[PDB]
DNA sequence: GTGAC
DNA sequence: AGACAGTCTGCGGCGCGCGGGT
DNA sequence: GTCACGACTACCCGCGCGCCGCAGACTGTCT
């Protein structure tokens, strides 16, 4: 009848027969046991300490359908291979570059469009460079528009120059720079270079590219690092740069060097900055203002000095990268890094124009309408307030109205007449003087986020009126009597320096002392002060009742503030973005398909963007973007919080996308399990692989549901324990989710559950200091002790660090935190490279008409046709198994459970949402958007032309010519320094749950050893 | 300052 | 009719709190 | 009954507000 399943001795489920010879091929492990069965008995005991031995899991029926073909005897053969058919000839261009310059031109000729330069000849006018390798800048009049004005480059045997008609007598600067990149394959090298490709005009198709542009500042980056720990490390860099400045001598004997000689291996991430430090180029920067201008005449005159400047920018990039590129390949020797760097340089945005200037007008035009409405009336009480300075009697009995410098200056008199000398307020008290900037201003200016805003609000704590002190923040007052019950509310007293400011200030004003002063309490803890009462976390006590106001405004601020912020903080940026239309470049804007077939109608309105991604911006090898990788959710009460949902396919089109199930965890879980050689060896290992999220028996909502809060408060609290965070930030992080609670309750509960977790500690001289007794004390372990070794590398594809973060360069400020974090968090990089280049691969073979759009860390969306999707989705689910089988046989493990093999849901829609059943409402959108599909790997199976067609024989043909070269893993390196008594004694004391077995086996090896 | 020696 | 020494008067750079994202 | 350093989520982006160091104009004796 059916297949039975496939059971461990641990009950953990594993992949069916063909799916195993298809992935795995034969593979045999049976002579590990006779070693293992001890650790198996180790971990018999740990699984009856948690009492998680002999609980059911999920068994399901096995699935089974065929796959393509691997092109090798192992995935490492496979994907070595591949990378080198996908690397190529981009790689063999990037060797071979020319290494001296040829010589610059006495003139330069004003002509528009290209004209080429050789030593010894005339120029002439050409309409593409046709070259395989240049080295390119441009420059733009950003004042006067978005489009370029000259460029220059240079290549091994000539000079180029392009420029622009606007300069050239036109009056309209809408022109675009030409390189035939549809039809020609060219290597592009520059300095931020996605600011040049979006400059380029045959950029904007749908139809793909066959030109790479190169960045230096990310090979930069990703190899020295730049002391980019956003620390103050980053700081004395710059203190000590500084205090070179300072001194005009140099001492031979230096100061600080022996504590920091990290200080001499980094530089900033500015060219200036990377020539000064590799090539010792002393660059200037003085002309850059004359592109600030807005009359095209000042182009005119001083252009040989531009085009000079420009042209020596580019010789200082030529030479930065002749250093810079072996390293780089030094460092990462795997060609899969190589692949990946090239697909993540080519991204492309479709949108529409006039929705998004709806969106924007919409947008810009609530936040002024809330903004002037309030400020309006705070002016209007600042002015009634201001207005009985004449009567002494009454202001000085208010209690909040005390506070405030009622102090006037005499009026100047010069030679018996009036001075005039820019006095702003003669005989106003400086309260009211300090809100004007200078004597232009007529209106005094006020902000919410003001200081003297609680005084104008009067407001109140536990019916008491605050007051501001010096050396802390805002205090109120409780007479002697309760001074010991306000103690069992768990109140601090203010230090005695204020307490002596506020008895002479009452001496002053003459009044008698009736108490003492406590602090109104922070969310950090009892050591910071409150300098703000008006921000988030402080709208529970204004519901409850402890803060009150005798004014209606305070609660329309607090929702202006929650309502408006993240315009606030992003408008600039959302509002300054490159959109280009269809109707200036009626010749440029061609379908992803050859047989477009016409169907132009209803698609006047069209536009591209191209961000501008930075490759390799982090320590730890990741992407960055300003604008669309920190843009908001939709919210039902943030204002313009859609920005995502402008994002639309073009008639014929649609988007089918993809999001990695709990990325770090199950990395963390695998590093814990590769000791034990066994799926679930571990508590953690089992208890991440019990249940699925389909049927909601995650991690991440048990523990959601242990503690009462949201799955994403879940997760927060999972990555905060893991990393290095203390009991008390836990129970600050369990009364910020709840705030009912009390302070006694959070410890307790923070107590017990990080002592079910982590354990306690041992020192001994011989094992140094190790956790035991907990569910995760040997992913603790491992994870200290693989960040103390001397050569760091990635355990899946062998990539090194930063020399900033290694031993040699450090004797003290050791970070140790970055360096435990790094590794898992750089490898989650090579597994979105593997994605890429696996889906390349498919859809290379198989032709099918895909493209990828954006991939937001682990999310990644690719724009498919409506005729090729269902075999878009069966190519990730192939991918993502592909992938996941690599990290399991690179960690020495040939099996794989069968509940994380696949993704849970794969996305088809029209637009870019998290979820396909949101109706996106937001105050600035009052539309409805309707549902997309969302799809698991069974429902896929059951539909129909979801089967990949007949493949092409050349492309086999092709990759089979490359080379492969048999390397040895990370941890079977690691795994030799240790002799295997000193293991098997360690594993066998990290088990114990009382010290008395521990010190028992420390004497047992001590008699052993000899 | 605080669980461990 | 300058000389110059006090004597204010704003103006710009810097750090920190506070929000968004995986 | 002493003790010896431990202890610490991580990686990114950017704006408004108070604070302090200076450049510049204005009287006022002074020659
Ligand atoms: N506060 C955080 N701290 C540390 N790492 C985080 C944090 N938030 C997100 N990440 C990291 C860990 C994730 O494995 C990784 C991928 O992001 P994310 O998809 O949001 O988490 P996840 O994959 O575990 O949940 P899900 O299964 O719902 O996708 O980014
Ligand atoms: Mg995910």
């Amino acid at each position: 009848t059916a297949e039975a399943p496939r059971i461990n001795p641990v009950g953990i489920q594993y992949l069916g027969e063909s799916l195993q010879r298809q992935v795995f091929g034969s593979c045999g492990g049976k002579d590990e046991v006779e070693q293992s069965d001890k650790l198996m008995e180790l971990s018999k005991k740990s699984l009856k300490d948690h009492g998680l031995w002999g609980k059911k899991t999920l068994i399901t029926d096995p699935i089974s359908f065929p796959l393509p073909p691997l092109q090798g005897r192992s995935l490492d053969e496979h994907f070595q291979k591949i990378g080198r058919f996908n690397s190529e000839p981009y790689k063999s261009f990037c060797e071979d570059k020319f290494t001296e310059m040829v010589a610059r031109p006495a003139e330069w000729l004003r002509k528009p469009g290209w004209v080429k330069y050789v030593p010894g000849m005339a120029p002439v006018e050409v309409a593409y460079p046709d070259e395989e390798l240049v080295v390119f800048d441009v420059e733009t009049l950003y004042n006067v528009s978005d489009y370029p004005t000259l460029a220059t480059a240079l290549s091994s045997t000539a000079w180029y120059l392009w420029c622009s008609p606007f300069i050239c007598g036109g009056d309209d600067p809408a022109a675009l720079i030409p390189l035939n990149t549809l039809n020609k394959e060219q290597v592009v090298i520059g300095h931020n270079v996605a600011y040049d490709r979006a400059r380029v005009l045959e950029e904007y198709n749908f139809r793909d590219s066959k030109a790479f542009f190169l960045d230096t500042q990310s090979l930069h980056i990703a190899s020295f690092g730049l002391c980019s720990r956003q620390r103050p490390m980053f700081m004395k860099n710059n203190k000590k740069k500084e205090a070179e400045v300072e001194s005009e001598v140099h001492p031979e004997i230096s100061i600080e060097d022996y504590d920091d000689p990290w200080l001499n291996v980094s530089a900033l991430n500015s060219l200036k900055d990377v020539a000064k430090f590799h090539c010792k180029i002393d660059l200037d920067k003085t002309d850059r203002d004359f592109f600030a201008s807005t009359d095209k005449s000042t182009i005119i005159e001083n252009f040989q000095k531009l085009v000079n400047y420009c042209a020596t920018d580019v010789t200082a990039t030529s030479q930065v990268f002749d250093k810079i590129f072996p390293v780089f390949l030094k460092k990462c020797p795997h060609p899969v890094s190589f692949a990946g760097l090239k697909s993540l340089s080519k991204c492309i945005l479709p949108t529409k124009l006039n929705d998004w200037n709806d969106y924007l007008n919409s947008s810009e035009s609530l936040y002024q309408q809330s903004k002037v409405q309030i400020e309006s009336k705070i002016v209007q009480i600042i002015k009634d307030i201001a207005l009985l300075k004449d009567k002494p009697d009454f202001y000085l009995k208010d209690p909040w109205l005390s506070q405030l410098d009622w102090t006037t200056k005499p009026l100047r008199l010069t030679k018996k007449g009036v001075p005039a000398k820019c006095q702003k307020l003669p005989g106003f008290p400086e309260w009211y003087r300090q809100l004007f900037p200078s004597k232009d201003t007529v209106e005094p200016k006020i902000t919410i986020k003001s200081r003297i805003i609680p005084i104008l609000f009067k407001l109140s704590w536990e019916n008491s009126p605050v007051i501001w002190s010096k050396e802390s923040g805002w205090c109120f007052n409780v007479p002697h009597e309760q001074v010991e019950t306000y103690k069992a509310k768990n109140y601090v007293l203010a230090d005695s320096v204020s307490q002596e400011e506020e008895e002479i200030r009452m001496n002053n004003l003459g009044l008698q002392c009736t108490g003492v002063l406590f602090k109104v309490p922070h969310p950090n803890g009892p050591t910071f002060n409150c300098t703000n009462l008006l921000t988030k976390s402080y709208n529970h006590f204004f519901e409850k009742g402890v803060l009150k106001s005798e004014s209606e405004l305070a609660h329309q601020a607090l929702q202006i503030n929650s309502s408006g912020s993240y315009w606030m903080s992003a408008r600039e940026r959302i509002q300054s973005q490159f959109v280009v239309p269809n109707c200036k470049f009626p010749n440029e804007f061609q379908s992803l398909s050859a047989k477009s077939s016409l169907n132009n109608e209803k698609t006047n309105d069209l536009a591209i963007i191209i961000p501008k991604i930075v490759p390799m911006g982090t320590i730890t090898r990741r992407a960055v973007e300003n604008t669309w990788l920190t843009a908001s959710n939709a919210k039902a009460n943030r204002i313009g919080s859609e920005l995502k949902t402008q994002v639309k396919a073009p008639p014929g089109y649609c988007f089918v996308g993809a999001d990695v199930d709990s990325e770090e965890l199950w990395i963390a879980s695998l590093v814990g399990d590769s000791i034990f050689n066994v799926h679930g060896g571990t508590a953690i290992g089992w208890m991440c692989l019990e249940g699925t999220k389909n049927e909601g028996t995650d991690l991440h909502t048990k523990t959601a549901q242990i503690l009462g809060c949201s799955r994403n408060e879940a997760k927060i609290f999972n990555y905060g324990r893991i990393y290095g965070a203390g009991a008390k930030f836990a129970s600050q992080l369990l009364k910020r989710f709840n705030p009912s609670l009390t302070d006694e309750e959070t410890k307790k509960i923070a107590n017990k559950l990080y002592e079910n977790t982590k354990g306690k500690t041992k020192r001994s001289k011989l094992f140094k200091k190790f956790w035991y007794g907990g569910s995760e004390s040997i992913l603790f372990n491992k994870l200290e002790s693989i960040a103390e070794q001397e050569t760091p590398k990635t355990p899946v594809l062998g990539c090194g660090i930063t020399y900033s973060l290694m031993k040699k360069n450090l004797r003290a400020n050791s970070f140790l935190p970055s360096r435990i974090n790094w590794a898992i968090q750089s490898s989650g990089v090579d597994y979105l490279h593997l994605l890429c280049c696996s889906m390349e691969y498919i859809i290379k073979k198989y032709n099918l008409e895909a493209r990828l759009c954006i991939s937001i860390h682990d999310e990644i969306r690719f724009l498919v046709s409506e005729k090729d999707k269902y075999r878009a989705a069966m190519a990730l689910q192939i991918s993502n198994i592909w992938t996941r089988a690599m990290f399991c046989q690179q960690m020495g493990i040939n099996e794989l459970p069968q509940n994380c093999a696949f993704f849970s849901q794969v996305d088809i829609d029209s637009v870019i949402r998290k979820e396909v059943n949101m109706d996106c409402i937001t105050p600035s959108n009052k539309t409805a958007i309707p549902h997309g599909e969302a799809l698991d790997i069974n429902q896929l199976l059951d539909k129909p032309n979801s089967k990949l067609g007949k493949p092409s024989l050349d492309i086999d043909s092709k990759v089979s010519q490359y080379a492969y070269n048999y390397r040895e893993p990370v941890f079977e390196e690691y795994n030799k320094s240790y002799t295997p008594e000193f293991l098997k004694y360690f594993l066998a004391m990290q088990v114990q749950s009382d010290k008395r077995d521990v010190n028992r086996l420390e004497d047992e090896y001590l008699r052993e050893c000899t």
